[PDB]
Order: C-alpha cells, then structure tokens, then sequence
C-alpha cells in the first residue's frame, strides 16, 4: 500500500526465486577472463559482484533500476513547487525497483523526518572535534559511533535466523539516511558558522528540504540543486570505492553504520570523492592565470601545454565511463536554466567544448568525457556554499541512498561473506610457470 | 644503526622493475576465470589481487612472506626471558620479506616506543564513550579522528610526488601501528576497569609488553600469550574482509588511519574478526544450558540447535582454509602447554571432536574445520581477560602489521584504484545470453 | 618450423619420452576396479584407453587439450568476417596441443583445398547409390572404397618402421578430411538436390565454407553455424562409440579410411549419432499435441506424461556428462543471438526451463540436463536443412577432426593392439566362486 | 529475399556467369564493406540478385527493373492503405526542429 518494508517484504521471495534458477542453470558459467595485468590493475575489467540497485553502462552512464537519470528526472515525484526529483522517490524506486507514486514519496519524507534524531554521545563527540579534523573524519567517526543505535547489530547479538536479517538491516538503513542531514549539518554548523542552532525538522518538508534549512540556506533554488544532487549521486553501481566497501564489509554482517562508516573513508579518498574540489581549485587557480575572459584560442592553448607537462585535465575521464557522464549533463543544464551567465560556469562549459577534442588527440584519455566533478563544485559555490573540504560530506549523504538500498537486498537475497582469493608477485611468477 | 625506511628505499626499486619485466612477459597471461557462481557469491575463489606480505595456502595454510607460523616460531626474535614470537619481527619479516636480527626488532620495539602518543582531540573522544559504545567502534572511530596527524594527507593535498607516497604511508603507518595499544588500553580501561590511568610506556620494553601494562596485567605468560597473539592474527592474505577493504580504502589514496578504520569496521563483523567474541558468547550459553563438561551428544544438540535456527557455529569455517587452521593448531599448542585442564578449554578441544563431523552431514561448510577464532578467546579468559566483547580489539590491534605492511607496497608499486565491475541479476541474465 | 606437420615431428620425442618415464614410474599404478557390473554394463566407469586430443570432465564438459568450449570461440581463429571458430583451428589445437596463429589456420585452409579431390571410382559408387540407402550408410561405404589411396596401407605393404606410421597417417588423415566434404556433399545432393553439380573448392575458402557451398546454401550465417557445429562435435574424448571405433580399429594399423569409416557405422548407431534427429521427430509432435504456442504450466504437464508413459526425454542426459552439455550451451547462444523468435527454437527454449528441475524430482536420471543433441536440429532446420537422415553425417564430417587428430598421436605414441580379455556369464560365476 | 533469389537461380541457371559474378561478389563486397566500416549492415539485400535473374530469361533493360519492384510493392502498400483507414488512423504529422531549434532544446 504505502508500506513500503511490505511491498519489499512481497518482492524478495520472488527474487530469490529467480536466482535460484539462474544459479542452477547458469551458475557455471564463464563470464569473464582474469589476467596478471588485470591482478595488478585493480580488478579493472574483471566482473566481480551483483550488484542490483543500478547499472553503469560504459556508453550511456547510469541506469537506476533500468531507468536513465533524464527519465527520472520526468517520472520520480518532484516537491509541490519543484521541477528536480525528490532522493525520497529514487531510493523508493532502488528499493522497489518501481517508480513511486507521489503519496508514496510523501510518506517516505513523513518516515524520515520522524526518525531523525541524534543521541547525546554523537551530539557531544561532534560537538568536540576540533576544526582541523576533516568532515570527512568528523562524519565517519560520528556513523561508528551511531552503531550503538544499531536493531541488526543487537538483534544478531540475541542470535536471529538468516532468512530475518533483511528486516533489521531495514530499520538500520531508514533511521541512517533519516539521521544522515542531522549529522552532515552539525558538521558544517560546528565548523563554519561557530556553532550555530542546527535548528529543526519539519514533519511536512521532504528530506533535502529539512537538510537545506539545518544548512542554513533558504533559497528554495539550493533545495532544488540539493534535491538533483542527492538524486543523481545516490549510486553509481557497485564496484565504485565507496559502494564496493559497504558491500565488503556488509557481507561480514557489519551493520549498516559500521558498513556505510568504512565506505565514507573509502569516498574520502583523493581518487574518489575529492575530486569535486581538486576540480574547483584547478579551475580557481586557471581563471587566474589566463583572466576571467578567455577566448576558445588560449584556453585551447592552456589545455595543450598543460598535457604537455604530463598533467591530466580533472573532472575528465573515468574508470569506466567511456562517453559524457549524464550526472554531468544534468547539472549543465541545471547551470544554464538558472545561472547561465555566472562567471566560474561559463569556463567548465567553455572547457566542455574544447577540453573533449584534447585528449582525443592526445590519446592517452579512453574517456576524454567529463565526469559529474567537473560540474558540481562551480554550483555549489554560486549558491553560497564555499567551503570546498565540506562538498563530499554532500556526496556521502546522497551515497547513503544507494548503498543502502543494496545492503537491503544483499541480506534479503543471503549474499556471502565477500572473500576472493590474492597471491604475490612471487607465487604468481611461479603459478605461471606451473 | 638500523633503519627500516632505508631497508625499504633499497628494496622497492628491485621489486618495481621485476613486476615490470613480469607484466612485459606475463601482463596477457590468464590466471582463471569468472563464473555467474563466484559472482552471486562474494567471489569464492576468484583471484582478485595482488597482495605481498603473505599468502594462503589452501592445503596448508598462512605463510609469511614464505614463511610458516612454525617456521615463524622458531626463526623470529623472541623476548630475552621469552618463547613466543615478537610481533615487531613479523611486522619487519611481512615489510622486508627478511627475518630480522635481535638488533633490527630491539631497533623497531625503540621505534614503537618514541611514537606512541595520542592526540588530546582522540584524548577527549575516548573519554566521553558510552559504555554500551561497542570497543571496536571506539576504536575504529578513534583511528578515523587520528587521521587529523595524518601526513599522507597533509602531503597530497600539497601535490607530493606519486614516487613519495611510500615513505609518507611508512610514516603514518609507524605512527598508528605506535598508537594502536594506547587506543586500545584506554578503551578497556575506561569500559572495564571505570578509567583507571596506569598506561605508560617503558623505552625499552617491547609493544606487546606496553599493551599489558597498560591493560593492567602483571603475569608473565599473558604477555607471553599477547606477543603470539598478536604476532599470529597479524595477516591472512589480502582477501579477508579487513585485510580487503584497507586494500580497496587505501587505493583511493585514503591515508592509513582511514584505512585501517575501515578494516576495523570489516573486523568488527559477526562472520569475520567477532567471531573470536561470538564463541565465548556461545560457550557461555552452552555452560549455562549444560553442565560444565558435557556428553558428546549434548553437545551434538546444542550445536544441532543452533544450526537448525539459521545461525552459524561461530570460528568454524573458512571461505579458503580446506583443513585446520594453523593458527588454531598453534593456540591449541599455547594452551596445552599453559593453562591444558582449564574448562573452558576442555570444551574447545571438545568441539574440535565434534563440531567437523557436524557441519558436513549438515551440508553448508565447504570447509568443516575451526579457524583461529575458535580458539583465541578461551587463552584470553584463562588470564582474567573475560571481557568478551573486548577481544576484536586485540584481533583489530594485531591485524594493524599485515594491512599496513601491505599498504607501504601497495603504494610503492603504484597499485591503481581497485574498481571492479559490477552488474544486476537482471543485466548479467541477459549477459549470459548473448 | 612452419609446416604443421614439422611441429608435430618436433613435438612427438618430448611426448614419447614424457610417457616412458610416466610408465617406469607408475605403470603398475593401479588407477581403477573391475566389478561385474561394469563388465554387463558396457564398462560404464571404467578408465580403459589414452585419447590425448580430449578429455571429458563429467561437470564442466569436454576440454580439446585443456581448452573449454568458451575458450575456443575467443582463442581459435575466425573467417576475416566471422564470430566462429574455424574447424581448421581446432584441429591444429587437437594435434599440436597450442591455439594456431591466424597465419596457420589459413595455410591449413589451402592445405584442406588442394587435397580435396575424389578418384573417379567412388564418384561412380555414390552416382549409383540408390534413394533408400540412408547417407550413413552412403557414408561410411565411400569412405572405405577411398581406401584405394592410402599411403599408409601401400607403404605398410612395402615393409615399413614402426618410427614411420605416423607421417603417412597423418597424409591420409589430411587427404580424408579434405576430402570429406565433396563426399558428404555429393551424397546431398544426388538426394535432395537431384544429383545437382556439386561444384568447385575455392581455394581462398576456409572448409566449412566450401562445404556450406557445395550443399548448396549461401546465407553466411549458415556457414558461421557450420563453423560452430563442425568445431563442436569434433572430439569427445575416446570412449564415445565413434572414437573407440576408430581408436579400436586404427589400433589394427588399418588406415585412416578403414578407422573412420568404421566410426561412421558406429556413429550411425541410434544410441549415438542418430540422436539428434529423434530429439526433432519428438518435438515436431510435442508442438503439434500442445500446440504452437504453450503454458509452462501445460509443458511441464506434458513432462510428466512422458515419464510416467515409462519414456525419457530425448536429448536429456549421456553417459558421463553430469551437467548442462557446454555445446548445447554454445548453440543456445547461437540461437538467441541469431534467431530468437523461432517457434521451434523457442519451445526448445522452454524446455530448458522446466526439464532440467522435472527430470530431478523423478530421481531416475543421474544426468538431468541437455545434451548437444537437445538443441541442432531446430538449427538445421531453421537455415533450411530439412532431410532429417542427413543430420548425421555434418556429425560424421566434425567428428573426422578428433578422431584422426588422436590416431596420428596413437601411432606416433606406438600404442598397440587394442585387446581386452572377455569373460563369460558361465566362467565369470566360475571365476567368482573360487 | 536475397537468398531466396539465389536458390531460383542454383535451381534453374546454376552456371550463367552472370549469377557467378554476383555469387563471387557475396564473398568479397562484406568484408571490404566492413574495413571502410560506414555500413552497419555489410550484407545484400533483395536488389542485389533481383536483375541477375531477369538478364537471364532475356530481359536486358535494366531501366525496367524498378518498375516490376514497383507492380509488387502494390500488394504490400496497399494491403495496409485499406487497413489503415479501417482503423481510422489519423494524419501523420510528427514535430520537426532546426538545428537552432535543437541546439536550444537542448539547452532548456
């Protein structure tokens, strides 16, 4: 009906119905080669895990449940006033596989902001970090320290059987994504507004919505680029840094806190969610090296001789994305509909005309695309939010989406401890041999 | 004088160009495939990576850069007044691919020494814990508000060189490795002994020696007990769970208080590194359901009632182990010699004539065998250390060596971002067709 | 070293020497039992001959020198338009043990073009075969009446070394396979294409293509199916009756000819080759019983008749596979890929589908899935081969590649008299009570 | 369509050179095709084989050719006309847009 744990609790039978078919009559098969190279490369290429709640198509980008971001855009339900897609409806959608209706997303806003509550140690450890603890750290530390809260980990403590995992995993991930903006908010309260009233939840505003006002932003344009932003970097299928550590540590039974904690240290890392920033500090440092206004000529002529020092343009490739990041397109056209004419955007589209025929040329890009990072940091900015080191606390509370809607289904489905097998240099020379 | 950091800077440019003349001749050479099977589950026997330190072998178990836990026993520096294995020699043997001398580990226990000391920040945090805030989330919480002191970060941000990042990972690496027993004696004495402060550390005295005193222990053999402890717990190849995800974290050039905080939270799982607290949970209930020492068959019920409620017989299995573990051979080995007719320890051994022929009749165990978890916690109850929920601590403590060794190397050798592929039930059926 | 029959010269002494030293070793290894039953039961598990070219897991499927199926549709050459595997690779794999470069394959393929020439007498012998005399038989009698040109047969007559007999097997068994497909394809169409010229070898052809020509189609997807087909029947270890036969016999020193000819009687039997055609006969039925279009439900209704009636359905379960046939597999993909709307193709389909879990519960079949047999009619019929008796001999036509690719190793190897001891049911009840 | 002219013509003008060289050229012209690419689709269609077989039985003018496409493409056109207006399908009348136009679209 609009219970949503019911409706999930009818699709899981069936699913585990169809893998169990599948495995009989094609778990056998061969899907794929394992090389040294690939051994070294960091499983590149190799097909490794299900992953259920979206599909990266190296072409077209991400697929949320079969459905394209552009079709989201169009079918999830939207806020009253709005035009973007409210996090609410995908994570229903990922959960479901379905496309939510509008008083199904309204009840899922009521169920988060009713579970949106701190306990005291939290409150008082994030309270005490000091400022040069990174909020990257300050969120990590406060998730693992949140598993206290935690039904599944008591509840396996008590001993509970295997088929009734899913529904403890559930509750945990509900009352996360729910408590996710309180905690993001004291962050940035503590850190950049001296420690100002985080201040309430409204039992009637959506998720996003209650995050912008603990922010401090009124804009209901912000809460609009915040509802996009958490929608479309809620997944991005599962062998991600980030996605494929919830799922590691998942799969030992590790809570949900524990196991979205471990994939915030995996988003902190440089390679992965620092990009955003590496991005808006090396187009910061560009604007003032070739002036506010550049022609296509001697930004062209920048692109160049910066590859010719053997530096990489950021934002621009991926690890498996080989065409334009659609997550890229839609902060574009967000960009252009709202603030076409701000200075810091016009150079990453300027650079979106020039940048993608470098790299061709060179050759050495695969993907001489931009990625979402390429776009993200410029808009934020606009809107107010400066403070560069905070934007992947941004990117983790929209990951919470989908990582725990698949943390859901890998118990439900019974998926095993992940636990493949490594060798050394040494072995793998004589392996060979042999 | 002895210097690890200078041991390393002659060893890793040997080891970078043999991996080159390897993939120059090897790169394209198959080393096994990938079945629908391995992928639904956690990739059973998929040779995933490369991962120096220490190999499994199947048949016959861990070996240490070559070397077995025996071997190990007998070769590695030891305590003057002492018969087990220093942890410091390991850590070097896993790090250099050398058995030290008495020199390198008297060197490296001074080491340890100079750098231990917490933060007022990690001080602080620790302090205001709720004792009902499990100790591996202290302590994986505690590591992620470390990484404020963290030099890998401060030095990326500054753009540092990719051939630097080794000596940087080595630093912080010495410094957590330093810290870890601090961390870990303020956790119990604040749970368990209402925070008493004896805790300091003697210049001259070796880590694991520190860890006791600071624990608040005086007999001889419960160091004795610590030192293989912790030497023996210290890595199991790169495909455990804790072992994996510092891998998969730090690939993302996450720094190593970020990843070893992560590993933890893997550890921290019932099917991983928890069940070395889930066994004592289990043996405390089967005590209290039993006598003290009970008939075969009693004990076949009880085990037969906990597998028929769809829960695992905790430190039994392995995803790889075909056969007993050694590391379980080795604390049956401390046990017999020490503490051979406690109680606790009676059962334990009783379970080993039992539990196997369970388990395959059962049908679910590739491998009917125990693991080291099976085995770990009735050592630690003998000497007065009953604080079951205390012990993932000194597992997480020891397995700090392997992941951190590990990590120096993956660094070294430029491993990439690990970023496998992923794909959906739905997209790998029609995968499977076509 | 280029010509292949200068790899095999170079690649024989390593192997003769490698079972010289196996047989001092471990000769008098006993490696099975004879029971009575096996000796009733057509020595059902009993491991009675060498057949280097394949080896049948019962699991995973046939390997041709270690390789999978799946491997071979990657690694083995393919035509410059082409998906398929050459036969021509394939047989260079079965004979050197090593994938062939694509160089190699096209110098087989001229190879196969010049030897491909039949003597004026045996053309007459098919132009006055008769209608009713089934292609089998049409076959197998051509085939010994090319006896008349065997080298092998007038050089043993001249008095040869025992060193020798494998250069001029291996000159026969090319000259038969080259020859194999004007044979095959004058029986056609003096059939069904009403003594049509059959036409001329293209010399810049692969095999399969000139043969897919002189029978008279064209569409290239019909040769790309032709390719498959004659790559996957090819070898099936050496106790399938065809093999055996043509080991049995060559074992003799009768010439390849004689061997293969023999074969094809063996083949011909319905417990062997005939099989495909019954699986058809079966269906053509079953879709005019249940209709063209049919429910799960009413399918598996129709299963259970069948057992129940006391009949097996045909192309389920074999002798030694235990699983899914890994060339039902291959045609299955084939299909799906290049017909998928085939009613006959998708009753097969359905069949997958409920067969397989039906034929388990009835607890009689020991192998419960598809054969290849399951699956090639609906294939041949679909590209427009309707004469049903032909089926056996695009069989026979593969089958040739192993069968000779095993008896030049035979002889190369000196393997003797094949010449088991029997017994009677009178002596073997003596032989017992004694 | 193709394949199906060719099993007229194997059937009653096997060896007409003609059909040879059509035959040759199914061999050749796909992978050529293949190599410049530009075609997703390297293989012939019906017009490949149609005229081969009409030179055969005398019918020479090549200029001819497209009207016996023209008489049969009646059967099929107009087999649908009727069904269409019994279904009362209405205009086809789809949306157009300019370059302009599209670049904008985008852009909004």
């Amino acid at each position: 009906s609009t219970n949503l744990k019911d409706i999930l609790a009818d699709l899981i039978p069936k699913e585990q119905a169809r893998i169990k078919t599948f495995r009989q009559q094609h778990g056998k098969t061969v899907v794929g080669q394992i090389t040294v190279d690939m051994m070294y490369g960091g499983m590149r290429g190799m097909k490794g895990l299900v992953y259920e709640t979206s599909v990266l198509d190296p072409d077209e980008g991400i697929r949320f449940r079969g459905f394209s971001i552009p079709e989201c855009q169009k079918l999830l339900p939207k806020a009253k006033g709005g035009e973007e897609p409210l996090p609410e409806g995908l994570f229903w959608l990922l959960v479901t596989g379905h496309i939510p209706t509008e008083e199904q997303v309204s009840w899922l806003s009521k169920e988060w902001a009713k579970r949106a509550a701190l306990p005291s140690h939290v409150v008082t450890m994030l309270d005490n970090f000091p400022t040069n603890l990174h909020p990257m750290s300050q969120l990590s530390a406060a998730v693992t320290a949140l598993n206290s809260e935690s039904n599944f980990a008591r509840a396996y403590a008590q001993g509970i059987s295997r088929t009734k995992y899913w529904e403890l995993i559930y509750e945990d991930s509900m009352d996360l994504i729910a408590k996710l903006p309180c905690v993001a908010a004291k962050i940035y309260r503590n850190l950049y507004r001296e420690g100002s009233g985080i201040g309430a939840i409204d039992s009637n505003l959506d998720w996003s919505h209650n995050f912008t006002n603990m922010l401090g932003y009124t804009d209901h344009q912000f809460t609009e680029l915040t509802r996009l932003y958490l929608t479309i970097h809620s997944d991005h299928e599962g062998g991600n840094v980030s996605a494929h550590t919830s799922h590691l540590v998942g799969s030992a039974l590790s809570d949900p806190y524990l196991s979205f904690a471990a994939a915030m240290n995996g988003l902190a890392g440089p390679l992965h969610g620092l990009a955003n920033q590496e991005v808006l500090v090396w187009l910061t440092q560009l604007q003032k090296e070739v002036g506010k206004d550049v022609s296509d000529e001697k930004l062209r002529d920048y692109i160049w001789n910066t590859l010719n020092s053997g530096r990489v343009v950021p934002g621009y490739g991926h690890a498996v994305l080989r065409k334009t990041d659609p997550r890229y397109t839609c902060q574009r056209e967000f960009a252009l509909k709202h603030l076409p004419n701000d200075p810091m955007f016009k150079l990453v589209a300027q650079l979106y005309k020039i940048v993608p025929n470098v790299l061709l040329e060179q050759g050495k890009a695969k993907n001489p695309w931009p990625n979402v990072d390429a776009h993200s940091g410029v808009l934020l900015q606009y809107y107010g939010m400066t403070e560069m080191n905070y934007y992947t606390v941004l990117f983790g509370v929209s990951r919470a989406l989908g990582v725990l809607a698949q943390l859901i289904w890998s118990r439900a489905l019974g998926f095993p401890l992940e636990r493949p097998k490594s060798m050394s240099t040494e072995g793998l020379m004589k392996f060979v041999d042999s």
